[PDB]
């Protein structure tokens, strides 16, 4: 028996698991047992099972844990496996560089699926408030201009039958900075930068503070609710789905979510999926960028069954499975050509997540990246917290990343 850890990556995902490695049961005569653990806990079990040498065969790591899991020596190398599946030429980059450690030799993990983000928007509110998307998501400007026009819309939903807050965006202290980057990127900032053979803090350059400063001013302005502020990623996306925003920034399983009752883990039935629209990330002043993520899988070098599990992860890595996965979980294959799917092609919500793709942007495969995260999302759920006190000033931001980046120098060196 193989085991696989995953994450809850479909609304019922261990059934989904299990149907997507039915064949690959029958053709190895072998059954596959899976366990699923929440986001929320995932990234503790994994480690624990790294550190104690007591785990899965395979386990779903985040594109950005591949790192500092590859630099704890307990990956087994999968060079065999991505050229069996077609090789670098197989990938956009920016899932290749996902598959090792930055620098490392070896690939460590085989790309899975893939995620970016976008902005959902109430084409109902919208077209209500007099806002072209064309124009609110063209530019920062058109944004904060659409934002306005909504705050002033006498909009309301039909079921809720109050206001929309124009922009919802988690306050609480956010786990990642996968809301953030895109501003801190469309300003011309990084998190970090390498330069003369060391890796150190950029989010302090005045860069990154711009960006940064232009998304958590919005909030400052009235275009996001007190309430917003006091919710995280989770809470949001309910708020949506209920009829409380206009817009807010998510991944494509909400495109997939807004075609499922309620009943089956959904929200079919509510008004916002009738109204629903994607749009990509507006363009800053140094272009435009979205977060670009997903998950690969590893293999744990201390696993008894390395030949079945390799064999696991080229069916599960090739095109039937990846076209088969994409389809139950609502994500993109990692693996280009399954991107040419019709089921992929003709959805024209996922069509939009598709063209963003051009300017998915990922972090650096670091062994300290989880370090780095961690000591910039303090840092950011501290900027939050002025924010909701009307308080967030550029000087007190610059102070709040000036001692985000000497805690993340000292982390790098
Ligand atoms: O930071 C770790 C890791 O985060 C990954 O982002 C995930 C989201 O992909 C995930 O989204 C959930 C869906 O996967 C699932 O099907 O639906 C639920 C609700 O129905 C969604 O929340 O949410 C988690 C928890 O917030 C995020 O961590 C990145 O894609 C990966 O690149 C990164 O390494
Ligand atoms: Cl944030």
């Amino acid at each position: 028996t193989l085991e696989v850890w995953i994450m809850p990556n479909s609304p019922q995902p261990a059934e989904d698991f299990k149907a997507l490695v039915a064949p690959f049961e029958k053709a190895h005569g072998v059954e596959v047992k899976v366990t699923v653990l929440d986001w929320g806990v995932a990234w503790t079990k994994i480690t624990t099972a790294a550190t104690s040498g007591v785990g899965p065969d395979l386990t779903q790591l985040g594109t950005t844990w591949v790192g500092a899991i590859s630099a704890m020596g307990v990956l087994e190398p999968v060079d065999d496996v991505l050229e069996a599946l077609g090789g670098e030429k197989a990938y956009l980059p920016a899932v290749w560089r996902t598959t090792r450690l930055e620098g490392a030799r070896q690939a460590t993990a085989v790309p899975w699926f893939s995620e970016l983000r976008a902005f959902y928007y109430r084409t109902d509110a919208l077209k209500a408030a007099g806002v072209n998307p064309a124009e609110m998501f063209a530019s920062w400007q058109g944004f904060e201009a659409g934002l306005a026009r909504l705050k002033a819309s006498s909009f309301r939903d039909p079921e809720t039958k109050a206001p929309l807050a124009p922009l919802c965006t988690p306050g609480r202290t956010p786990r990642t900075l996968h809301n953030a980057a895109p501003w801190i990127w469309g300003a011309g900032g990084e998190i970090v930068r390498q330069a003369g053979g060391r890796w150190q803090s950029a989010l302090n350059s005045p860069e990154s503070l711009e960006g940064l400063y232009f998304f958590l001013s919005l909030a400052q302005k009235g275009y996001v609710p007190a309430e917003s502020l006091e919710k995280n990623t989770a809470q949001i996306e309910a708020d949506f789905q209920a009829g409380k925003c206009a817009v807010f920034a998510s991944g494509p399983w909400m495109i997939q979510r807004a075609q499922v009752p309620e009943a089956k883990g959904g929200f079919a039935e509510r008004t916002a999926a009738k109204n629903l629209g994607v749009a990509p990330y507006p363009a800053g002043p140094k272009g435009r960028y979205t977060f670009f993520g997903g998950s690969n899988l590893a293999l744990f070098n201390f696993s008894k069954n390395k030949p079945l599990a390799k064999e696991l992860l080229k069916y599960l890595g090739g095109p039937e499975a990846q076209v088969r996965y994409a389809q139950m979980t609502g994500m993109l294959p990692a693996l280009r050509s399954a991107w040419s799917d019709p089921s992929f092609q003709q959805n024209p919500l996922l069509r939009t997540f598709i063209q963003a793709a051009q300017f998915g942007r990922t972090y650096p495969s670091l062994a300290g990246w989880g370090g780095v995260e961690n000591l910039a999302v303090q840092h950011l759920g501290m900027a939050w917290d002025l924010v909701a006190q009307g308080r967030l000033t550029r000087e007190a931001l610059k102070d709040l990343m000036d001692k985000a980046s000497a805690a993340i120098n000292q982390a790098l060196r």
